[PDB]
């Protein structure tokens, strides 16, 4: 049967699903690890024990335990990101979409969801891999991994909560793909991992980590890189946050043994209710439990690894959205509201700057403010709002990705860069937010191809171009068709630094994406904070 | 006789001079102080002893001893600034141009020449006051003062070389004007002092200094303010430079008495030949012997005086030229040449930055470089050249003047600001230098009205407008004609900060002259250098 597959872990029974008036196979909720429950909470994952009989993979699995956004009850804009399945610590499963008839050895794409390392689900409507699997004829895989304290609590030195276990969950899923995707028609030697935000940072982390490198061929990073200021912390800060978490739950803090044991007795929602109380600063775009530079998953500092070429050398495709920061300002900066133009005063602008660059001394805050203020029109509400939006995006997403791309390209085998600046016609978020963080995802997964979702014809065409760029890159290492007549996406080189815009207009090539600001954030500011 | 005037110091015999096919009286070389020679070198000036008989004031006096620019022998561009009379330490004289018939009580304008406090003459062709005296019907006075070590050697604590004696020379000349200009037809209660560069800085210094304030009514500052980074030094740096001067001439350095005595035995050219060897840094736009914050001429720091309103409150008219810095780059920065486009490389750009902001640590140099570099086109020779030109001008002239105007306007009785951006059609300097430091002077003194000098008709018209603005301001405290139909030069206020451009085009009003850069130079950079 087309829906029956015998893997090395046991037999699996999938289901046939309709897609654009056709059909493909779907294998949902395939376990790739032992449920990290009880004494296993905080521990590295263990392989799923083989099973006899047939595993019923016709329905989505549970979502990992996580914080749930309730800032806008009912609102589809925010709820489309919340878990759509029951949450459970038993959540290490993966999903596979296979073309029909089943391929013999086709290109594989493994999606790693984002969510700031504190949230995310592989089962969201926006991540339905059936469209992309069907349209581009690829085996689409989406995995899951522990988030929040459950996946990143780090007490370096102990084996009970070493940290980075969430990344190890991802690696384990990749290991399963490498060992079993051949039975689903996938070519294990041609797997492209791709992700957005924390997922994009994760992809970059597997490129850097020696233990993950041999598990995939190519990579795509969307609005996220390993070196982002929010993507990782030192073992010292990790330890400090783990202890403070224990303090919020009145735990015995005399030893790691004591702390860990007390934390394992807590219900999941108990850790979640106090998770945000451990941040060191009043801030925006900063998360509690994230990856840690431990000396194991990451041999040394990320900067020294990038400088020495200590990473997987292959082809990469990556880029960012025009307005990465608006989302975090809406939720945490004074002056911003979902239902108003959010024109910001001078007062709130500087309040916003302090929140965006929490680690900065006064000289630093002044440098940022001077860099993003137009002194010929400083009380212009729209300029201050957009200035703040740019700060959050440049500091947290764009400038760190540009640092990565430039460092990577010196040792890589091919880089392709994009700048997504199309605002979807059916967006429910206000206009001032622009091309929002995470909204390029729907074009990558091809939602615009479904008439009932209400996109325009140019947005459907844009989605097909993007799906074809992503899949062609996954297959060949080049997003362009060999003998095509279409416009060519130039290769990003150390010298020209070319990139393209991604919208419904005729392709335009540019150079040095936001260089002026990137030099400020990557060269000047760090130098200033270190000297003062 | 129209040419005979009986002053309180004695009788003076002037001469009749032709001007634009008419005539006016000129009294040249009137002594206002005892010759500061011998034991008087470095000392405060003493009033000229009254004389019997008639003083022959028909010819220009000598020019003070000074460094003479020989970088371009023969070249009119540079030689028009060199002394055109024999140099002599006996040089404290003033010149007066009086309309004919002699006025009864008309507006007086006293010109104070610039020259970085190390050079300058009241007898240059560009300073011929006959045109302005004739055209606007005012009594025009040009004074002289000691420059270089002769006027600013400062060994605070001793009365033999206290410092600031050059400023005291100016004050003494102003005292003579106050006491005698009535005999030449001038109104001593309506005197406007005006000057350019060091002369503009001098004017600002008399506004600040308690002992000079009662000697004039209004003031005009052209491309120079008291708070310029090159216009003054601490008593400590003054002392250090005086000692180093003595060291270059192998003087006894055991005591001030010893040093001063040894310096007084040296021929004038001997001090001049080593004057430039005492600068603390390798630099551009920095001069050896300049005014010193002594606690006498200047009660306290200039910044505290400006903040507390400790200065003469009256009306002021001031402004700057578009390209103040090009002159200093041509003479001292690598890559610039008089006969080439001077396109600058990245190498020489940063070399130039180090020379322009000599007091800056590495973090500071990086701040400046980032502030003036276009990273989308960093190897553009023309952008680097112009960037450097702007740095020198903004740091040394424009930003310090804007700080002054903004501080002054809070306590003053009326401010008028201009931005001179017209490049004379007959300039002999290369095009890349633009609207050069000091070239607005010729329009103020009305040289364009003389056909034989080869200016265009629009430049003659521009000169008349400027002469009329300056003189009307001198008379009324407002450059505009009460019931005129011409465009109005708005008043600069703390709120609007309006200013006008000065060229041959229809008047255009603007706001916040180079604010972006001024905030960098007046608020940010100083904060950075003080914290690091």
């Amino acid at each position: 049967s087309e829906l029956l597959v015998n893997t090395k872990s046991g037999k699996v029974m999938g289901t046939r699903v309709p897609v654009l008036s056709s059909h493909i196979s779907a294998f949902l909720g395939i376990p790739f690890a032992e449920p990290p429950v009880g004494n296993m909470r905080f521990r590295r994952p263990e392989p799923k024990k083989p099973w006899s009989g047939v595993w019923n993979a016709s329905t989505y699995p549970n979502n990992c335990q996580q914080y749930v956004d309730e800032q806008f009850p009912g609102f589809s804009g925010s709820e489309m990101w919340n878990p759509n399945r029951e949450m459970s610590e038993d959540c290490l499963y993966l999903n596979i979409w296979v073309p029909s008839p089943r391929p013999k050895s086709t290109t594989v794409m493994v999606w790693i969801y984002g969510g700031g390392f504190y949230s995310g689900s592989s089962t969201l409507d926006v991540y339905n891999g059936k469209y992309l699997a069907y349209t581009e004829e690829v085996v689409l895989v989406s995995l899951s991994y522990r988030v929040g304290a459950f996946g990143f609590l780090a007490l370096h030195g102990s084996q009970e909560a070493p940290g980075n276990v969430g990344l190890l969950d991802q690696r384990m899923a990749l290991q399963w793909v490498h060992d079993n995707i051949q039975f689903f028609g996938g070519d294990p030697k041609t797997v492209t991992i791709f992700g957005e935000s924390a997922g994009g940072a994760s992809v970059g982390m597997h490129i850097l980590s020696p233990g993950s490198r041999d598990l995939f061929r190519r990579a795509i990073l969307q609005s996220g890189s390993p070196n982002c200021p929010w993507a990782s912390v030192s073992v010292a800060e990790g330890r400090r946050r783990a202890v403070e978490l224990g303090r919020n739950l009145n735990c015995n803090l005399n030893s790691d043994e004591e702390l860990i044991h007390c934390l394992r007795e807590k219900k999941p929602q108990e850790l979640i209710d106090v998770e945000w109380n451990v941040l060191p600063f009043d801030s925006i775009f900063r998360f509690s439990f994230v990856p840690v530079i431990d000396g194991e998953f990451f041999p040394t500092s990320l900067e020294s690894m990038l400088n020495s070429g200590n990473f997987k050398k292959t082809q990469i495709l990556l880029g960012v959205n025009k307005d990465e920061g608006s989302f975090f300002l809406l939720y945490g900066a004074p002056g911003f509201s979902k239902d108003s133009e959010s024109k910001i005063s001078r007062e709130d602008f500087m309040s916003g700057v302090k929140l965006s660059v929490p680690h900065a001394n006064d000289l630093g805050l002044d440098a940022v403010t001077l860099q993003y203020t137009d002194w010929m029109d400083d009380n212009n509400g729209i300029k201050n709002r957009d200035g703040l939006d740019d700060i959050v995006g440049d500091h947290n997403v764009i400038c760190p990705l540009m640092h990565f791309v430039n460092k990577y390209t010196k040792f890589g085998n091919g880089t392709y860069l994009y700048f997504f600046n199309h605002r979807a016609s059916n967006l429910v978020w206000p206009e001032w937010m622009g091309v929002i963080h995470g909204y390029e995802i729907e074009f990558v997964f091809g939602l615009p191809l479904v008439k009932e979702l209400n996109y325009t014809a140019e947005e459907e065409a844009l989605s097909r171009r993007i799906m074809h760029y992503w899949a062609t890159f996954a297959k060949t290492g080049n997003p362009n068709e060999p003998h095509s007549q279409e416009s060519k996406w130039p290769l990003f080189t150390t010298k020209e630094q070319k990139f393209i815009d991604l919208n419904t207009e005729p392709m335009k090539v540019h150079q040095r994406l936001r260089v002026q600001m990137c030099v400020f954030w990557n060269q000047f500011l760090p130098k200033l904070l270190n000297a003062t």
